[PDB]
């Protein structure tokens, strides 16, 4: 009757990015590249920081290349290697053998229906969910600072940010109750609430720390945020807020943002890019 | 008491050499017997047995054996708009989920392969399907397995007696009591020398294993595993009410596309006709 | 003046429904016989012909049939680390540049398949090769057929008797002169009604045919109802195979395709008709 | 006379080494400058010269690319089910047959990548896009190299290391750093073919008219990472939808 660690993370990752057309019609979306790196490669270096050990992809169906940039790429190190070019550039590609398991979702059914195929591979144990999509800069990454607050009050976390008013109606919602410093206690939440009636401003971001007592509740309506919901009065149940900032690669916009970001952030690119961005800009 | 099933392991990261030129750009588990792949037999075999977690442990070429098991949606949709029944595909997909994949990286072995598979077996007990094992009869060898199980709990492989000059080429059980079908493993040597067989039953690639096999793997981190575990648990052999087709083999291969044709209502008139005149 | 053959179609973008559901995945084209695939055969064979430009119309679910025909690195980097010799593998790649693919993007059939291959077969002969139809023997059919087509020259097909409730599966060929092995066609329906079969001698998957063909089907935008605009002015001919052909389309010719070639290797035949006695009663 | 140009030659067979991660499984020739992959934005400058018949020559890892050129079957159809129109794919799927894909199967570099175009090439002028050199303009690259070549034929190259003689405006008889856009005629094959390089064009220059375009726009090497980051930046700014929250966020993120 312990708690067990949570050496598991699930990432949503079949989606048909639609908004990205044509770039995604056969690329999938979560391997677009942020400078050298694809979404998801971000993401599990996060959950890898965080401590956790067990990602867990549930993909699509056009989507073999998340699967090959995590195995070993043969070719590619046997090219490299008869160039005498280093191999750390792929460091944190590859992880041990079985840290990482597919599971096809088979028909896009959302996040919940997402988060649901994962249910035997999770088992009775804390999981987190991390979606690509929600570009997370900075130091320590995000899942790391909410692992950190995991440890020290457990139950559920989601990460949390003050989001315009006309944008409300595209987040899930939270009802906020006490601060203490970066954690804010949820009292309610609903999934994208009509133009009027947003409880507050602060929405869910992408990542998440869930109890195995979520899943349940999604086994039994067989959506997410409806489940976490029926888990507001029992559970502690946390909004965090991440010391950096995000950038939404889910639309176009946000995506070129988090490239010139970044690229500022190379030591080796950002004399070429702030030159060229000045003169670029009138 | 005896913990339940439900959970198996599938090893099918072999570059299965013997079959080439054929294997060259497909999974040796994709070949096959009449209509079917190896892969889908063994599955099926699986479902039958009660089992509602497959496991595969997959290498680099091989993504035909993900995308058979998943909607073939624009093929579904041509056989839609020519009223052609979707029920031949019944069984070629599971509950979402139900299908886990995870990559062997490296190609070092059957017990390397199962010890893939540690995280999603957990504690609980699991099974191990080696689909060049093609196992014709019924009920499928998994499920008399199974029965067994249920019955004596422990470890249990399929166990099937091999000629004199064939044993250096298996793992040989060492032979206790036997209690019909069953019977007791005192030992086993794998590939044992040609003058130095304990015995004649081999080892077949169906396997019923205890959560404690994984974590002897971790810790050695192959057949050797299973073997720390005969003074401790119930350990026994299975005999199989059928006939295993070594599709390992070219031969077995062929005989068993034979077999099976022989067994199909619509095939059997033609192929017999053409068997008994191509025979002399 | 005959033009030489240098090119061969090969129509490999079918859904093979019909051995669901082994090929709900995997391309019809890769099943194998025994030990190669349906479609390794076929080059073989055009390869032995004299043919040194393959060009596949694919579709969608078939990469497989792209690699079987590359550098399979890891694989053969594997077998050096074991001593193993690569040489059961001569004969899968051929020269750069030799194997060409377009894809049909939409399964329009045999006619619109081989229609996609016109610039690169350009104003050249072309052959046509359906891996389906598996042609044991030898020489093989592709070089029989080439060995008629350069006395005749014209335009050749595969010619071979069929049962009568067979007929309207295929298209029939209208005899003429016969001198030995080859049959002048005087006319040809596709899968003709049952009654209304003009002969029993079919049109099997090989064919051999002048650039005009191109030209007619680029200008009707079918395969079998052009070929007949050519029988007024240049020689056509229908080829009976010396040896015999399995009709791998359907699952029964499949398997005895796969017993016929097991029987005449050496190292299977023991043990392989050992087995196909007992088993037979 | 000068035979037309009907014909195009795309080497996409790279391990693209220099954006690695991002290229462990991803064709680099996939890239996208915001909207679209590389190869897509040097397709449409090739249908836009008039261009007829693309010819690409490919690696091992790289079915992305020609699944891209293909239909999606899926995703039109979920698209269809969603009222969203299809337009966003105009230019992604050409007449069947007008792109060819031949393997390379080993790397052996740009003159061994266009040789094995040979077959298909035939007695005919092609061109050769290199699609890691963004070329961004109106008309685009292509299209007015073609315009010189209907006037001079010959060969051309684009030009931005070389020695000149005479300059006619834009054109240059052969700095001039020489970029990824060729417009070749057939005899440069059959060479390639003998020796079986390409500064063997040289091989060319007392016999066929042979000059150096410069183009009107500017290019940008996407062969480094900070050129595919000012190529995406370009891009952007020139979307009407996109320049202003991306030209504020720029400004800011600046100093
Ligand atoms: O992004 P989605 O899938 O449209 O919506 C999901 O993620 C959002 C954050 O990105 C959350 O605010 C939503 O509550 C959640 O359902
Ligand atoms: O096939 P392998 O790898 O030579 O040997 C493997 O499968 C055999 C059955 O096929 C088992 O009897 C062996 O114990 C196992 O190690
Ligand atoms: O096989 P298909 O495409 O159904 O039909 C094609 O090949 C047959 C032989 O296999 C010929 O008899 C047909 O005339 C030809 O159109
Ligand atoms: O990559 P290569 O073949 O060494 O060089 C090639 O690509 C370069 C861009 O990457 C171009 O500037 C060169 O003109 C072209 O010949």
């Amino acid at each position: 009757m312990t708690i067990k660690p949570l050496r598991k993370a699930v990432f949503p990752v079949a989606g048909l990015g639609t908004r990205f057309l044509p770039a995604t019609k056969a690329m999938p979306k979560e391997m677009l590249p942020v400078v050298d790196r694809p979404l998801i490669q971000y993401a599990v270096d996060e959950a890898v920081e965080a401590g956790i050990e067990q990602m867990i992809f549930v993909t699509g169906r056009g989507k073999s290349a998340l699967e090959d940039h995590f195995d070993i790429a043969y070719e590619l190190e046997a090219t490299m290697a008869a160039r005498g070019k280093s191999l750390d550039v792929l460091d944190g590609t590859r992880l041990k053998p079985g840290n990482i398991a597919y599971v096809r979702q088979q028909e896009p059914m959302g996040l919940g229906h997402a988060v649901w195929c994962a249910r035997d591979i999770v088992g009775d144990e804390p999981f987190a969910v991390l979606l690509p999509d929600d570009f997370m800069f900075g130091q320590p990454g995000c899942l790391k600072q909410m692992v950190d607050a995991y440890n020290k009050v457990g139950g559920n976390l989601i990460c949390a940010e003050e989001v315009p008013d006309d944008q409300t109606h595209r987040y899930g919602i939270i009802t906020p109750g006490t601060q203490d410093g970066v954690l804010t206690e949820v009292k309610g939440l609903v999934e994208k609430p009509a133009p009027g009636t947003a409880p507050s401003n602060l929405s869910v971001i992408g990542r998440y720390i869930l109890q195995p007592e979520v899943m349940r509740i999604l086994e039994n309506q067989g959506q997410l945020t409806d489940a976490m919901q029926r888990m507001i009065g029992d559970q502690p149940f946390h909004g965090v807020t991440f010391q950096g900032t995000r950038y939404d690669c889910g639309d176009k916009a946000g995506f070129i943002q988090a490239n010139l970001a970044v690229a500022l952030s190379r030591p080796d690119l950002e004399p070429a890019v702030r030159a060229f961005a000045v003169k670029a800009l009138g």
